[PDB]
DNA sequence: GCAATAAAAGGGCA
DNA sequence: TGCCCTTTTATTGC
C-alpha cells in the first residue's frame, strides 16, 4: 500500500489500558525505584522501562497511558510490563480495554518543498506561519490526519489510530509535495 | 533548547 | 465547563 515507494517510519505510539483497580500512587512511588511522583505537578506516577523503551503515566483510577513505543505491539508489551510491575507491587491489576490512541510516523521524500505555494494552493487545509513554526501544518480530512511538512522534505504524520491511516495520509500528500518541489 | 502537532489520562483553576 | 497540568516522538530555525 505504498505507491510512492516510501514507507513512513513509526516513531511514537500512545496507548491506554485499564488496570481495572484503584491504585495507591504514593505506595507505588515509594515501593518502586523506577517511579516519579508529585501530585502538585501532575496526577500520575511517571514510570519508565528500558525495553521496549517507554514511559507510562499511572493514575489512581487504575487507568494508564503508555508513550514512546516504536510499534503497536511494542506499546502493548510495554503496557503489559507496567501492569505486571504494578501487580508485583501488590495491586490486583488486570489488563482491559487496551487501545492505541495515537501514532506518530515520519519520513523523508528527499527533495525540497515550496511551503508557501503549497499552503496557498491548499488554504482549506494549510497553516503556514514560519515565524511561529517553520513547518506547514496540513490538516487532512480523509483520513483525519495532521502532517507537518518542512522545506527539507522531511514529513511528520500524526493523529492516527491505525498505521494504515498514517500510510494513506502520506500517499495522499505525495503527489502534492512533488508538485511543489523546490527547484 | 524552544517553537507546534496529535493523543490519552487527572487534579486544579477562573 | 474548558483548558492546562505531564509524557512521548518526529521536525527546522531561531
Amino acid at each position: 500500500k505504498h505507491p510512492s515507494g516510501i514507507v513512513p517510519t513509526l516513531q511514537n505510539i500512545v496507548s491506554t489500558v485499564n488496570l481495572d483497580c484503584k491504585l495507591d500512587l504514593k505506595a507505588i512511588a515509594l515501593q518502586a525505584r523506577n517511579a516519579e511522583y508529585n501530585p502538585k505537578r501532575f496526577a500520575a506516577v511517571i514510570m519508565r522501562i528500558r525495553e521496549p523503551k517507554t514511559t507510562a503515566l499511572i493514575f489512581a483510577s487504575g487507568k494508564m497511558v503508555c508513550t514512546g513505543a516504536k510499534s503497536e505491539d511494542f506499546s502493548k508489551m510495554a503496557a503489559r510490563k507496567y501492569a505486571r510491575i504494578v501487580q508485583k507491587l501488590g495491586f490486583p491489576a488486570k489488563f482491559k480495554d487496551f487501545k492505541i490512541q495515537n501514532i506518530v510516523g515520519s519520513c523523508d521524500v528527499k527533495f525540497p518543498i515550496r511551503l508557501e505555494g503549497l499552503a496557498y494552493s491548499h488554504a482549506a487545509f494549510s497553516s503556514y506561519e514560519p515565524e511561529l513554526f517553520p513547518g506547514l501544518i496540513y490538516r487532512m480530512k480523509v483520513p483525519k490526519i495532521v502532517l507537518l511538512i518542512f522545506v527539507s522534505g522531511k514529513i511528520v504524520i500524526t493523529g492516527a489510530k491505525m498505521r494504515d491511516e498514517t500510510y494513506k495520509a502520506f500517499e495522499n500528500i505525495y503527489p502534492v509535495l512533488s508538485e511543489f518541489r523546490k527547484i
